[PDB]
């Protein structure tokens, strides 16, 4: 799709088999979704935003459908204020910015 | 122009008779610049990511020159760690996304 601004760009998303609205967000080099239970091995990480650093729990290579795309990658799941997707799966999807 | 998101979308912005480097982020409702003492009124607000809330200064009907496209709008200024373009002024350059 062509997706204009005026509204926040908020999509669905499957993950783990559920449904979640996300934003595509293209200030985020990472996506990363609120608390949740993803299956398989997971790594301590940290990182930050405008307001600090949060811990998170790095999910790696998880397929996630975006919109009706597909990607596998980088999933990170801790107190972000909203479900975000980053560039890690933007690219994925093919996603650009275009004025 | 079309910006891919392999790396940031770093462009350059023109502010109150300052260039600078700043994101196109869809993720962002307002636009929010690093400190800077701008002239004119403002009104204090804080605004919230990841790590919490900072405060920021509210100014508005501030022109902006976005990538040699002209803006006019508010601008929250206060310590971002990065210049972040947010979707009052990404819809004034006719910004869109795209997959
Ligand atoms: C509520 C949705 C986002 C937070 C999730 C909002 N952020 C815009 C983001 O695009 C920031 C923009 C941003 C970018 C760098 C540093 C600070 C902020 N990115 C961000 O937090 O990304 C994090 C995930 O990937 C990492 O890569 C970048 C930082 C990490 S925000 O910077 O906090 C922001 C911007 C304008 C706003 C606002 C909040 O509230 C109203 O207006």
């Amino acid at each position: 799709p062509q997706i204009t601004l005026w509204k926040r760009p908020l999509v669905t998303i499957r993950i783990g088999g559920q449904l979640k609205e996300a934003l595509l967000d293209t200030g985020a080099d990472d996506t990363v979704l609120e608390e949740m239970n993803l299956p398989g091995k997971w790594k301590p990480k940290m990182i930050g935003g405008i307001g600090g650093f949060i811990k998170v729990r790095q999910y790696d290579q998880i397929p996630i459908e975006i919109c009706g795309h597909k990607a596998i990658g980088t999933v990170l799941v801790g107190p972000t204020p909203v479900n975000i997707i980053g560039r890690n799966l933007l690219t994925q999807i093919g996603c650009t910015l275009n004025f």
